[PDB]
């Protein structure tokens, strides 16, 4: 393999040995997730704003600490992306999720869940959940203090025209005009702090109060129905630091 060792070492973390896995070498696992990754420098730019991102958008529980960042092309996403490309309102955005899953996010992107599952555990509807604070997405890693490693997506998210609510909606329908929602949460990442790569919006302020009062969520969150809105842009491997 002449891949480079952090992506070898991802490679390994997302399929794992035992059973119908003494098999199958990096390479040919690596071409399976139809997805060009590469590290990204730690002294870049590049890595400079994601971990001012990570640093800032974090209490209690554990403490994130960035190992390596993944720069990902999945094939055909940005050419997907392209209807929604030159749409106001783009944001980088987080999605935790737990590693077991990753060979299937890279390879599939994220999707929409079936429509005939129930609506249990779809607070905002069927669609593809992000948030602007990486402690709210870094806990659907669900990473343990025995494996305290973690993957954590990094997207530009084109989220149009929100509908903002207070409450779960439960449906994944939405009125005329509007792209997305967006979950009002407590807390949110101080406006004068954003920036603006490309021309999308990395809200890397460190958390304040929202001053939203009746609200159920502690954090926002954003929710896009189509998966042509989200282009995965990072992959941030993270260590958690317990009690
Ligand atoms: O985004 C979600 C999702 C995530 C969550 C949990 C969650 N997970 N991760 C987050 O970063 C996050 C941030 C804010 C709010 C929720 C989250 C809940 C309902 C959902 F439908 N997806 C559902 C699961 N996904 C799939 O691709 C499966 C195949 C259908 C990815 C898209």
């Amino acid at each position: 393999s002449k891949l480079p060792k952090p992506v070898q070492d991802l490679i390994k973390m997302i399929f794992g040995s035992g059973s119908g896995s003494g098999g199958d070498p990096i390479d040919v696992n690596y071409e399976k997730l139809k997805t060009d990754i590469k590290v990204v420098d730690r002294d870049s730019e590049e890595a400079e704003i994601i971990r001012k991102y990570v640093k800032n958008t974090h209490h209690n529980a554990y403490d994130l600490e960035v190992i390596d960042i993944f720069k990902i092309e999945r094939e055909g996403e940005c050419q997907r992306y392209k209807p929604f490309k030159q749409l106001h309102n783009r944001r980088l955005l987080w999605h935790g999720s737990r590693t077991t899953n990753f060979a299937g996010i890279l390879s599939q992107g994220l999707r929409i869940a079936p429509p005939e599952a129930p609506v249990t555990g779809y607070m905002f509807g069927k669609g593809i959940y992000f948030a602007d604070m990486v402690s709210k997405s870094a806990n659907y890693c669900h990473t343990s203090q025995g494996d305290p490693i973690g993957l954590i997506l990094l997207g530009e998210v084109a989220l149009g025209n929100m509908y903002e609510l207070k409450h779960a909606s439960h449906i994944s329908k939405l009125p005329k005009g509007k792209h997305s929602v967006k979950g009002l949460g407590k807390t949110t990442p101080d406006p004068s702090a954003n920036i603006s790569l490309d021309g999308v919006d990395v809200p890397l302020g460190t958390g304040i109060s929202s001053g939203v009062n009746d609200t159920s969520l502690l954090y926002n969150e954003y929710i896009v129905y189509d998966i042509a809105q989200v282009n995965l842009k990072y992959l941030l491997k993270l260590k958690f630091n317990f009690k």
